[PDB]
């Protein structure tokens, strides 16, 4: 067995910081993992490799002529602690539909064998501000059963979270795409884990843990590394590890109930 | 004549407050202006309005039948200033293309005569955190030869910026879009304004406006209104007219210059 996750969130929100940190957690625990990068940024496994970012699937299969010329040990890359990364690109700006690459690329996976039963663990990080295209994939197609969305007292993010779960309830009926829990990552704003937990509690989830705002992250990231790798002592690094071991052990996986914008108003007008 | 005007920018950003902001200011200074939604949040008119939303074209469209039913009166709404405004709308999460509302929408105003000699002035409101489908049709389609981009310090409303840029970029041979400016909507760090200075200078462009962060914002929005209407006096709403008088009276609209992920990473290093 291996329990396929995905992270969503609006951008910028830390998608693919707690992504990298959440999985060298992993790793640190003996766990074998892959990362998916599903956004066209394609900077979601550099942190792993230590890189600039990784050539994504659509780059290297439009230099070698077709996706059937890859083989899937030139695109799968191994970093710290033997995590597995592969970047799925997508169409230059005002081409095409941006989620493309992240069918092409999940399919190349499957058909391939990549999805072996040795992995414990895969994690897709997925552009999350619309929910079409290749971005719903993961979700109309059952490719990851265990949705956490990265968010924080924004208004914003919350209203991301929210239109994220009405895309786990409209594909329902079907195989067996679930919410499992809302990740805070801090503002460093007061009652910022009450307000997350509120919404987690109306959405029918939880949240899972609250991350600090730590500038230790932005050190690490600068020298192109996770902070479990950079600073194993920092306590940013024992939070990352407090998430995986949450993540670990989560048993709640539900069909959310997506809240109204009155709901949304009135929580952010409750915490202050 | 009318300016055809469009502001882009991540999500989160301060699109719609510094849209319906600056037309309340071009308002208030005689102008005549026509806000159009492109965002599927759909609330990018309700500080106009004094309203929860507006309903969209989408949803109205649905309740008479077809688009054909619908007659401009119906769907244009008048508020502060005599400002005209309209919603996209799209469709719901994981279903079909988020930004397939756009277009039903502005061919919709297009066909109904929306565009009266009389205006001075539309600004749509646009996603753009993926410049693909009806979210790339302003630029695609020669509908906005003005693109303002909101941003900031954050490296991803930089990209975000950059990203919105290519898309410019590669409609270049067509029609006449042209990138405007950028706006730093400030996150209250120093030397935001610089770096937002020499982000528009490597792009070719230039910072019309640096924005405040002011809690003004928020006590004018809970009250449904913009700070113009709100508090005329307060120093905020001086920068919103600042911003207004200085993209009536901008020339420069440029083919931008698309920088690498070296150069903005080199431009955050930088300015600390
Ligand atoms: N807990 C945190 N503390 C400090 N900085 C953070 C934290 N989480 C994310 N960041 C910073 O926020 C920025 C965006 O995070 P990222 O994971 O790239 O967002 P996304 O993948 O959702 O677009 C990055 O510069 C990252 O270093
Ligand atoms: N200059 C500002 N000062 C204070 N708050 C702001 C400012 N600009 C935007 N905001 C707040 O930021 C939030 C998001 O802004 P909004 O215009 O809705 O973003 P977008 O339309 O880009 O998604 C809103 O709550 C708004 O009140
Ligand atoms: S939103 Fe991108 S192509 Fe449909
Ligand atoms: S990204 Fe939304 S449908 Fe193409
Ligand atoms: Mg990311
Ligand atoms: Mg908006």
């Amino acid at each position: 067995a291996m329990r396929q996750c995905a992270i969503y969130g609006k951008g910028g929100i830390g998608k693919s910081t707690t992504t990298q940190n959440l999985v060298a957690a992993l790793a640190e625990m003996g766990k074998k993992v892959m990362i998916v990068g599903c956004d066209p940024k394609a900077d979601s496994t550099r942190l792993i490799l230590h890189s600039k970012a990784q050539n994504t699937i659509m780059e290297m299969a439009a230099e070698a002529g077709t996706v059937e010329d890859l083989e899937l040990e030139d695109v799968l890359k191994a970093g710290y602690g033997g995590v597995k990364c592969v970047e799925s690109g997508g169409p230059e700006p005002g081409v095409g539909c941006a989620g493309r690459g992240v069918i092409t690329a999940i399919n190349f996976l499957e058909e391939e064998g990549a999805y072996e039963d040795d992995l414990d663990f895969v994690f897709y990080d997925v552009l999350g501000d619309v929910v079409c295209g290749g971005f719903a994939m993961p979700i109309r197609e059952n490719k990851a059963q265990e949705i956490y969305i990265v968010c924080s007292g924004e208004m914003m993010a919350m209203y991301a979270a929210n239109n994220i779960s009405k895309g786990i309830v409209k594909y329902a009926n079907s195989g067996s795409v679930r919410l499992g829990g809302l990740i805070c990552n801090s503002r460093n704003t007061d009652r910022e884990d009450e307000l997350i937990i509120a919404l987690a509690n109306k959405l029918g989830t939880q949240m899972i843990h609250f991350v600090p705002r730590d500038n230790v992250v932005q050190r690490a990231e600068i020298r192109r590394m996770t902070v479990i790798e950079y600073d194993p002592k920092a306590k940013q690094a024992d939070e990352y590890r407090a998430l995986a071991r949450k993540v670990v052990d989560n048993k709640l996986l539900v069909i959310p109930n997506p809240i109204t914008m009155d709901e949304l108003e009135e929580l952010l007008m409750e915490f202050g």
